[PDB]
């Protein structure tokens, strides 16, 4: 039984999390801390949206920086070095009202696959 984690400060349900591969130890990734992720978003249609796979190059971002939807500001804050999860995002966590058009509309669920390829400090 997969049961999603509420990862939200709010504990609204807007972002939940589920574990896919554990990753090593017990280290997460700090704010201002450099990420590396490979990732994979699908709309409510099951018909993906984005994914750094398919331009065959993991994405860096600094976290906590709004370099990224809200959701994975917090959610990568979560994750271990070689962690897989699922992450559902309601889009008050994510694109909203504006979307990300054309290929994500407005007011848009996304769910995502990330791996936490690695980080390091700022």
């Amino acid at each position: 039984m997969e049961q999603g984690e509420d990862i939200t400060s709010k504990k609204d349900r807007g972002v939940l999390k589920i574990v896919k591969r554990v990753g090593n130890g017990e280290e997460t990734p700090m704010i201002g801390d450099k990420v590396y992720v490979h990732y994979k978003g699908k709309l409510s249609n099951g018909k993906k949206f984005d994914s750094s796979h398919d331009r065959n190059e993991p994405f860096v971002f600094s976290l906590g920086k709004g370099q990224v939807i809200k959701a994975w500001d917090i959610g990568v804050a979560t994750m271990k070095k070689g962690e897989i999860c699922h992450l559902l995002c309601k889009p008050e966590y994510a694109y909203g009202s504006a979307g990300s058009l054309p290929g994500i509309p407005s007011n848009a669920t996304l769910f995502f696959e990330i791996e936490l390829l690695d980080f390091k400090g700022e």
